[PDB]
């Protein structure tokens, strides 16, 4: 599957596309990447 990473997992970068960083350091929309924890990308925090 699609398994690109950013965030603390990769030392500060972000991703390619405006995807939110979650917590695990991978990229992705919806509750599951920007709900809580998100490191970069369309995050509201």
């Amino acid at each position: 599957a699609m398994d690109i990473k950013c965030g603390s997992q990769a030392g500060g970068k972000l991703c390619p596309n405006n995807l939110c960083c979650s917590q695990w350091g991978f990229c992705g929309l919806g509750s599951e990447f920007c709900g809580g924890g998100c490191q970069s990308g369309a995050c509201s925090t």
